[PDB]
């Protein structure tokens, strides 16, 4: 009656505004609910806490009509709760998501059922923006009774589940929230996210019935696990992209040329086909294929070890040594690093692999104690602004911890967001994909579907294109 999910990185918080990591957002996307949601197919917005909403001509006022719906503890979910949840993303100091939410003049609830939001400038991305798990309706009353620190360990929740117990680093145990306004549709009695950092171990736990489901199926095992009759491999359309991060404030990695040389010394074809076993598709743009404004003809630098040696030598960077942070137990990461190390040695670049606990590598990216490291990004919304801001906006996240700094790009990101001409807006994200590619913000690696595993008695274990799991629709037989 309780569904266990093997995962890799583990929960750090339950306050959406202080985490930019799927280890939290894929967990609490089922713990809270949002005003707006996205369908399973990831093609449109559908109603959530707000049963309907309307837009003024000027395009600066969003009015939301709220349905009758209660929190985890019984109290009602009012538009004053939503107003408070939006506002703290823009205003709380600890917010990792403020920059796109500074476009907000006010969030106010006239009525308990009514939420009125006034922006400084139109922004078509805003409705889409509300679907993201970061803007999850919280309880103003409970956080203003408990405090923001204590809330993030035992939250009062608006979604299908509550955090029953949380053994840090080990497993998050969720209980079905009967006060959830769609609790009648939820078969499951609880969810357990169980952190298993080694991919093989996580796969054997599923096959050995120690886990009902698992995310992040090692690519090497997809073909054999697709013929295993006791389990089901999911391959869901995604907004996922993997990239090699570059610390631009680490010496000669600051030079575009040097980054360019590394981009040219890494054979994407052979790397994607070997590390991903043909599950991957070579990435050439930071906006994932199939997502809004993706630019199919973005530059792919051909593999050219000769031109990379020359760029490096001209840049005074001939004996470039790099600290390449690797997530141990992550098969793709390990495999990619081996390939990358081998290819870089051919242009005279020494990648040293520092293998680290996968749960720990993100903090090393924030503190910048790395030269290169592989990471991934998945969209939480149906608009390009979320990733553009995190990766290129020069917000508190320092462009996915790369510390890439380009003033034209920083300006273009804000203007792309504000632009109301849909055709010109699309053109600004094409320029962003070209600019990021020219400056080598990071090295684009591959697009891949979400590949997951479930035991055959588990039904509707779908991950949606935005990374949200339909755990409300799951049936355990």
């Amino acid at each position: 009656g309780v569904l266990t999910i093997g995962c890799r990185e583990d929960s750090t918080t339950f306050d959406p505004i202080k985490s930019a990591q799927n280890r939290d957002t894929w967990v609490f996307a089922n713990v809270y609910d949002t005003l707006v949601r996205v369908d399973n197919l990831g093609t449109k917005m559908e109603p959530g806490l707000a049963e309907s909403w309307d837009i003024s001509k000027d395009g600066l006022t969003y009015t939301f009509k709220l349905r009758e719906a209660k929190f985890s503890d019984g109290s009602p979910i009012t538009a004053e709760d939503a107003a408070f949840s939006l506002l703290r993303i823009r205003d709380n100091k600890a917010s990792l998501w403020s920059d796109p939410f500074s476009l907000i003049n006010t969030a106010k609830a006239t009525d308990p059922k009514t939420l009125v939001v006034t922006l400084k400038t139109p922004a078509v991305a805003f409705l889409s923006q509300l679907a993201s798990p970061t803007v999850s309706i919280l309880s103003e009353k409970a956080m203003t009774k408990m405090g923001e620190d204590a809330y993030a360990e035992n939250p009062v929740t608006s979604g299908a589940f509550t955090v029953d117990e949380w053994r840090k680093g080990d497993r998050v145990i969720l209980k079905k929230n009967p006060n959830f306004w769609q609790a009648k549709n939820v078969s499951l009695d609880g969810v357990e996210w169980v952190s298993v950092t080694d991919d093989n171990t996580r796969m054997r736990m599923v096959q050995n019935n120690e886990l009902d489901t698992a995310i992040f199926v090692p690519f090497s095992r997809v073909e054999e696990l697709k013929k295993d009759k006791n389990v089901v491999i999911h391959s869901d359309p995604s907004t996922r992209e993997d990239h090699l991060l570059i610390n631009h404030e680490h010496g000669l990695l600051a030079k575009p040329e040097v980054r360019q040389a590394l981009d040219m010394a890494i054979d994407k074809q052979s790397l994607v086909k070997t590390a991903t076993y043909g599950q991957g598709t070579v990435a050439y743009s930071y906006i994932p294929k199939g997502s809004l404004y993706h630019y199919a003809n973005n530059l792919q630098r051909p593999y050219d070890p000769a031109a990379a040696k020359k760029l490096l030598a001209d840049a005074g960077a001939k004996d470039l040594k790099l600290n390449y942070v690797v997530n141990a137990g992550n098969e793709a990461d390990e495999q990619i690093a081996v390939i990358i190390k081998d290819q870089l040695a051919k242009v005279g670049v020494t990648a040293n692999l520092q293998k680290v606990d996968p749960t720990q590598s993100w903090q090393m990216l924030v503190d910048g104690t790395y030269d290169i490291s592989v990471m991934y990004w998945t969209n939480d919304i149906l608009d390009p602004d979320q990733k553009t801001t995190f990766v290129l906006g020069h917000d508190t996240n320092q462009n996915y911890m790369t510390r890439y700094k380009n003033d034209q790009v920083k300006a273009l990101v804000a203007a792309a967001r504000i632009e109301a001409d849909p055709a010109k807006r699309e053109q600004m994200y094409i320029d962003l994909q070209k600019l990021a590619k020219q400056d080598v913000n990071w090295i684009d690696l591959y697009y891949s579907p979400y590949i997951n595993i479930s035991r055959k008695n588990v039904s509707n274990f779908l991950q949606n294109p935005l990374g949200r799991f339909t755990l409300e629709e799951v049936v355990k037989n």
